């Protein structure tokens, strides 16, 4: 099949459908359909002619002996249940196969249509993985209706979680008062390229296509030249993609070539340089060579493609002149161009100090391996068997090469570099005969950065180097998953998840020690392993698994690097929102999409988008619970902010303090935060130009609102997770027991998308989550009604005044919209006539430092006049006094007027209501973020009510364990001073008094001063008064709108004693 | 952060480094008469220049 | 700036420091674990009466000041007894004590 | 020391050895300190290493060591003989920058 | 330094050594760069093996 991981599995999925299109390639099927199963199997349905049914030459029927043989037969084999429904001879049939045994074919109902169906549910007994990728399904099947003009290919998934992002094109806005996708290209091959020259932006508008019927074949081909740096000629022979080559592609490069020499009598790379197109050959007997089982051998092929090429080309040159023309003002350029890149004593010339290479000679036994300089520069270096590795740290940074011109490609060190270690060339100038090391080791880590980078190079070696993918010599390092640390044994190192859990089982049965909490090392970086665990389990021939970075469908990955490595920032964005809830030979667009969607979504959580919960970013959520569990309390003294950051730095988020402190502060400035989170002293800056003083000098707590932030976080009431270094548990979001995102707001842009959530009131906030707590059971159309006019608009903490209504009815209604933010200032005259206007207030975000030099530069350059001076006289005792001297000549009225349209002191608010809604980027209406959050509140309230349960089940059991001794206490104590050891003294208490182990530890390590009458009585009272807490929330599990309403009173008291008064007027 | 008092006898320059007490400083202050420079760089060794 | 004896000297002079510093201290917190099982090893011979007492009194400070009018020891030996936790009354943990 | 990353016991991240250093005795960039860890952790630096590393910790050539999130670092059985018995008041102690 | 040889015939000196804080990749491009201004002739070629 060729792999038991995702390759092999989709292998089956073509086999089926390939005999379905080649059906509707012969003439007779007009839409086929696919349909991904819930379970686990495919539906690859058809309106063909019918899988023969009758008693074959054997003596078993046709559809038992297509299943059992050469093709289709390999999907039944590795098939659990293989079911063929077939519409032929009048009659429908049933044929089911269990587990590769035909059953029987049941004749039910008399079928005058024609057509197939054929349901296989995949073996996860042979496969890795049952799950099939959908935009991997989705990508080879829009090609398939390329290829073939007149067909429909419709796919659906069915395993399509109740709220997950569907689409293709994801609306930018509102989204609110099964995925599903068709082909059909009634253009054939030049709707595709149309769908090629999309982005590239063609010179000409003529797209060439033409026809070649054959005396044993048929070939079609679309053209385009764009302004693009590349070609983009995809071949097809027999819907078949042959990106290694083939006589059809030789044959029109010739043909080509021969045709662009003519028109030059007018008035090779050099011409194709430019061109996107699409060769559509059909042979009846083809056979391929090459190192893949692609490359057309078919001698015949080249001589009838630079025949039908020759003719048919010529012909548009002569039809079409005006567009000829535009064709070789590009040709002759590439020629110029590439001709001037072309043009030293006594030298090595082989890379300084910034490689490391083999002793050996022969290309043939060596090995480079391109790794990360910080990542496994040193430990790589070292580890290595130096006989026949080499090693190129990439000490710098790589070029997104995908849209770049092979001017800047070539500049970039890192890339000038990799093309100097194999020795081949690039482009024109590549000979794979060059090559250094025949096999190219790329090893990078699984964080965030080696991602990133791994995307850039299969990006590079993708588009630069594609020959040295096609044979075979580019892989990836399997570097191991897990180390399963013993306390008195040497760690055994495990793959998979499944490899783990072996180790450990066996391992511990077999009697062996390891920490239950820590002793398992789920590795990230390549960092992390030492120079000798590098050798013994990612680099040794002897032990080692590499995997084969393999093409599979050439026109296909065109596409998948089109997107996410493109220019297209809205078909990126979309294909990120859809896809968020997630030796060896490997597929490049599935290592290419797996590498790019977790580095995607990763730099989306860490930094772009607030979850909807708790309206927090990780940093953020890390300050605050590291500051917690440090029990910097607003009961408790401030702690020098430097602990904080080092308790954040230690155990949750192992990045330099710069970015920990720098989060800290703003949540202590009341100009950044309407509710501030941290409570500072000290130099906390201030909204102008002026920092904070260092972490060693000022001083941070937690605020009152910031504890009910995190309120009973102890109490099981979110999903902790494990830290970086599995050592500790991290809350996954906070309790938030006061609707953070909309009191607090939200900014941040990372990966193409963008949120901005302005700040709110809490007290009208309170009002809408009130409201949508009572009415529990009401319509999104209805609670959005009630939401709004609950919530009168943003509460800015600079405050100002909101000019309008529309943009606040748009974010609120939408989840996008433009808001007028205006800032208050007021008329003092002097003593000597002066009038001069003093801004009291400025609009959010505005900074002021950088406001006075603009007016300052702009009354310089003349574009701001009748102003002679400013003055900031801002203290914390009389606010804000930006003080504007005004001329004696010019009118305080229209200067006030001539600020609010020029500078600063008039800015709208763009507002976006993006949010994490369970791992998924989203755009919101104010009532989801409303029932998101009442959502929350009312889980963490059963969650508490659990824990809080069993937690005093917990306790009551040791009390009545304890109140038995007491009562006992003159056999207990006898007892223990007579019994030698502490574990006889412990198995006596089992034996007077029916308890358990616990129940007795509760005893023995029970302290003498606790036997005092005081405290006897304290141990009697306290089981009675536990007893009473166990009856309640007994009934407030059972009761579930008596935990609706808890969460209302408690909320009522947090706004009854944190709420405020209305920062900022809204005004029209 | 200049202070409102136009009389230099009243008048009173407090030299910070705003990395130290600039922001602080410029809040703590009698705008009435006092100033604020923030030192927000690096000053030269005056002496054999 | 200096020679190679005088970097020796200043050494071996530290170390013989850091010797007497930590004997001394050895010493002191020797002497405190010593009254310290010297109040608990006397608690251990009245130790029916110890018992007796304190579950006699009320509060534990009534229990700690009739520790000192049953066994002649100090508040520090007192506290020791009462924050003694039951397990360390078992005949091999009584004799680990004295 | 402080922090029980003795040689006997399992190796640390160099980030919670950095984390603590930066925490209670030298409030400043963590640059600074992993860069003095790792110089004790490199054998080609100190003739007698005073850390037990673990991970990419550079070269003798332009190689930087890994992330503190990454390499893990203890003490060293030398090391333990340059804190031999500080608890026991061998050396004189001062209080930390926030006292 | 040790001076190996008789492999197609060539002969080479193997830099076993170095003295204490030379580092290494900024020496073996110190070599390089004399040999490129022709400061240092004899040498056809540097290696880290
Ligand atoms: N919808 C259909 N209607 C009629 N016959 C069909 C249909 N789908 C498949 N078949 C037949 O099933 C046979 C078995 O499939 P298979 O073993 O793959 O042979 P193949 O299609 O000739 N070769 P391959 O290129 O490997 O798919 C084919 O040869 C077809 O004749
Ligand atoms: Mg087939």
């Amino acid at each position: 099949i060729g792999s038991t991981g995702e390759r092999g599995l989709h292998h089956l999925i073509w086999e089926v459908v390939d005999n379905a299109v080649d059906e509707a390639m012969a003439g007779y099927a007009t839409t086929v359909n696919v349909v991904l199963l819930e379970d686990g199997g495919v539906e690859v349905a058809d309106d063909g002619r019918g899988i023969p049914v009758a008693t074959h030459a054997s003596g078993i029927p046709t559809v038992d002996v297509v299943m059992t043989q050469l093709g289709v037969s390999v999907v039944n084999a590795l098939s659990t249940r293989l079911e063929v429904e077939i519409k032929r001879d009048g009659y429908e049939w049933s044929q089911v196969y269990e587990k590769s045994e035909p059953l029987g074919l049941k004749q039910g109902a008399p079928t005058k249509k024609t057509g197939s169906t054929v349901r296989f549910w995949a073996d996860p007994a042979v496969f890795e993985t049952t799950e099939y990728d959908f935009e991997t399904v989705a990508r080879r099947l829009q090609e398939m209706a390329f290829l073939n003009k007149g067909l429909t290919i419709n796919l659906t998934d069915e395993r399509v979680t109740q709220d997950e992002v569907v689409d293709e094109v994801v609306s930018d806005v509102a989204e609110a008062p099964v995925k599903s996708r068709t082909f059909h290209y009634p253009g054939g091959l030049v709707d595709f390229v149309k769908h090629i020259n999309r982005t590239k932006n063609a010179i000409h508008s003529s797209i060439v296509d033409f026809s070649g019927k054959g005396t044993g074949h048929e070939v079609e081909i679309a053209m385009q030249w764009n302004a693009g740096y590349s070609e983009s000629v995809h071949t097809f022979a027999n819907t078949i993609n042959t990106h290694e080559g083939g006589t059809h592609e030789e044959g029109f490069r010739s043909a080509l070539t021969s045709v662009v020499n003519k028109y030059a009598k007018d008035r090779g790379d050099d011409i194709r340089e430019g061109l996107a197109a699409v060769i559509s050959v059909k042979v009846s007997e083809p056979q391929f060579e090459g190192q893949t089982k692609t490359k057309l051998g078919n001698t015949e092929v080249k001589s009838f493609v630079q025949k039908v090429c020759n003719e048919q080309l010529t012909h548009w040159f002569e039809a079409n002149p005006t567009d000829a023309k535009v064709v070789v003002n590009k040709a002759v350029s590439s020629a110029q161009a590439r001709i001037a890149a072309r043009k030293s004593a006594t030298d090595i010339g082989g890379l300084p100090g910034k490689l490391a290479d083999c002793r050996s000679t022969d290309p043939r036994k060596s090995e480079l391996y391109v790794v990360e300089g910080d990542s496994a520069g040193g430990s790589a270096k070292s580890g290595r068997d130096s006989m026949f590795q080499a090693i190129l740290p990439l000490r710098g940074k790589i070029i997104n090469v995908e849209k770049a011109r092979i001017d800047r490609v070539l500049k970039n060190t890192e890339v000038q570099a990799i093309i100097t270690a194999l020795g081949t060339g690039i482009h024109d100038e590549f000979d794979i005969g060059k090559l250094r090391y025949h096999k190219i080791v790329l090893m990078a880590d699984a964080d965030v950065d080696g991602q990133h980078i791994s995307t850039l190079l299969l990006t590079l070696l993708f588009r630069f180097m594609r020959p040295l993918i096609e044979n075979g010599h580019v892989f990836l390092a399997q570097p191991p998953l897990y180390k399963l640390k013993w306390q008195r044994s040497d760690p055994e190192f495990a793959y998979s998840d499944r490899e783990r859990d072996g180790l450990l089982e066996a391992g511990l049965k077999a009697g062996k020690k390891i920490n239950k909490e820590d002793g398992i090392q789920r590795y990230k970086g390549l960092g992390e392993m030492d120079a000798k665990e590098l050798w013994e389990t990612t680099m040794d021939p002897s032990v080692r698994v590499l995997r084969q970075v393999t093409l599979d469908d050439a026109a296909a990955a065109d596409e998948l690097f089109s997107i996410l490595m493109g220019e297209d920032v809205d078909a990126r964005r979309s294909f990120i929102t859809r896809n968020a809830k997630d030796i060896e030979p490997v597929d490049i667009e599935q290592e290419m999409q797996r590498s790019y969607i977790d580095y995607a979504m990763s730099v989306i959580v860490g930094r772009a988008l607030p979850e909807v919960r708790d309206g927090l970013k990780p940093v953020h959520r890390r300050v605050l619970y590291a500051m917690f569990d440090s029990g910097f309390r607003p009961d408790r003294s401030h702690a020098k902010s430097a602990r904080s950051v080092a308790e954040t730095m230690g155990n949750y988020h192992p990045h330099g303090d710069a970015s920990i402190y720098d989060s800290l502060v703003r949540m202590a400035q009341p100009w950044s935060l309407r509710y501030p989170l941290v409570d500072g002293q000290g130099n906390f800056g201030s909204p102008g130009n002026d920092p904070p003083a260092a972490m060693r000098y000022t001083e941070a707590r937690l605020t009152p609102l910031a504890m009910e932030m995190l309120r009973e976080i102890d109490e099981e009431t979110v999903d902790f997770i494990p830290n970086y270094d599995g050592r500790v548990q991290e809350p996954t979001v906070l309790p938030s027991r006061f609707p953070n995102l909309l009191a607090n707001g939200s900014g941040g842009i990372a990966v193409g998308m963008a949120t901005n959530i302005p700040p709110h009131n809490l007290r009208e906030l309170a009002d809408a989550v009130f409201w949508a707590l009572e009415n529990h059971d009401a319509d999104e159309e209805e609670t959005l009604a009630a939401v709004m006019g609950r919530v009168k608009g943003p509460d800015f903490p600079t405050a100002g005044l909101i000019v309008g209504s529309q943009g606040t009815a748009d974010a609120y209604k939408t989840g996008r919209g433009s808001i007028r933010m205006r800032g208050v200032v007021e008329v003092e005259e002097d003593s000597r006539g002066r009038t001069s206007l003093v801004i009291t207030e400025l609009p959010y975000q505005v900074n002021h430092d950088n406001f006075i030099t603009s007016i300052a530069e702009q009354v310089r350059d003349g574009k701001l006049a009748g102003i002679s001076n400013i003055e900031d006289q801002s203290s914390d005792r009389v606010g804000l006094r930006i003080v504007i001297e005004i001329k004696r000549d010019a009118v305080a009225k229209v200067v006030i007027n001539n600020l609010y349209k020029h500078t600063q002191l008039q800015t709208s608010f763009g507002a976006n209501m993006l949010a994490i809604v369970d791992g998924v980027p989203r755009t919101l209406r104010l009532d989801q973020l409303i029932r998101y959050y009442v959502d929350h509140q009312l889980d963490v309230i059963v969650r508490r009510t659990t824990y809080r349960l069993r937690k005093a089940n917990e306790r009551a059991h040791i009390l009545r364990g304890l109140v038995k001794a007491l009562d006992a206490l003159d056999e207990v104590i006898a007892l223990i001073r007579a019994s030698e050891t502490v574990d006889i003294a412990r198995a006596g208490l089992i034996e007077l008094l029916d308890i358990d182990e616990i129940q007795a530890q509760a005893i023995l390590d029970m302290q003498l001063r606790r036997l005092a009458a005081l405290e006897r009585q304290r141990i009697i009272d306290d089981l009675a008064k536990i007893e009473a807490e166990i009856a309640d929330l007994e009934d407030i599990l059972a009761k579930p709108e008596r935990q609706r309403g808890i969460v209302r009173d408690e909320l009522a008291e947090i706004v009854d004693r944190h709420g405020d008064d209305r920062r900022t007027r809204i005004i029209a």
